[PDB]
């Protein structure tokens, strides 16, 4: 929470207890990120739960415990994913979920392998890459 809060003191530049558009800009910029005022300005609104125009810390913490959960989660998918995807080059092959599949307890034949495959290739290159995965996760 208070690193969270650490984390809204340096865009709060001014110390007046809210985020402008302005002040969001200020440290996108030393991101090396320089948004044009429509983009912050979306940005700022996608967080103003109260429609003030500005962003204060209950907004800020409120948006931060969600990406939290968010990044939580896609950290715990990738890890599954890798875990699949043995030689690690971005696909899961048959071969690769097979042979994990069966370190899993779940002894699988050629050809139901290749129909779990498929049921999860959607744009059909025989092989199963990451945004496929989760899809058939989800
Ligand atoms: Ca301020
Ligand atoms: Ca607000
Ligand atoms: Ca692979
Ligand atoms: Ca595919």
């Amino acid at each position: 929470i208070a690193e969270f809060k650490e984390a809204f003191s340096l865009f709060d530049k001014d110390g007046d207890g809210t985020i402008t558009t302005k002040e969001l800009g200020t440290v996108m910029r030393s991101l090396g990120q320089n948004p044009t005022e429509a983009e912050l300005q979306d940005m700022i609104n996608e967080v103003d739960a109260d429609g003030n125009g500005t962003i204060d810390f209950p907004e800020f913490l409120t948006m931060m415990a969600r990406k939290m959960k968010d990044t939580d989660s896609e950290e715990e998918i990738r890890e599954a994913f890798r875990v699949f995807d043995k030689d690690g080059n971005g696909y899961i092959s048959a071969a690769e979920l097979r042979h994990v599949m069966t370190n899993l307890g779940e002894k699988l034949t050629d050809e139901e392998v290749d129909e779990m495959i498929r049921e999860a290739d959607i744009d059909g290159d025989g092989q199963v890459n990451y945004e496929e995965f989760v899809q058939m996760m989800t």
